[PDB]
């Protein structure tokens, strides 16, 4: 499924802060980083990144390409590329608690102006 920016506003409102992060901040990233489809595949030659979050094999979810995976949020990967972003959420939630948003951003300057251009205008 791909989202919208208003749609994933709405969706997303109660994260709001979570972690220290602001919505806006929030849904810049996951602009840059899956374009708000929930059925991305980033394929690197090491791992994989699965869903809306982009959320990775290596440490997070079971996959078969990484079997020895520490698989933190203890689900298999193959739930964040359904249509249901509940499962996403509480392990992006998990990702945001111990990595923070560099784990998408890397420490980059991405998302840091102009905030208020991520927020929904429409209702
Ligand atoms: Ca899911």
């Amino acid at each position: 499924k791909q989202f919208t920016k208003c749609e994933l506003s709405q969706l997303l409102k109660d994260i709001d802060g979570y972690g220290g992060i602001a919505l806006p901040e929030l849904i810049c990233t996951m602009f840059h980083t899956s374009g708000y489809d929930t059925q991305a595949i980033v394929e690197n030659d090491e791992s994989t990144e699965y869903g809306l979050f982009q959320i990775s094999n290596k440490l997070w979810c079971k996959s078969s390409q990484v079997p020895q995976s520490r698989n933190i949020c203890d689900i298999s990967c193959d739930k964040f590329l359904d249509d249901d972003i509940t499962d996403d959420i509480m392990c992006a939630k998990k990702i945001l608690d111990i990595k923070g948003i560099d784990y998408w951003l890397a420490h980059k300057a991405l998302c840091t102006e102009k905030l208020e251009q991520w927020l929904c205008e429409k209702l």
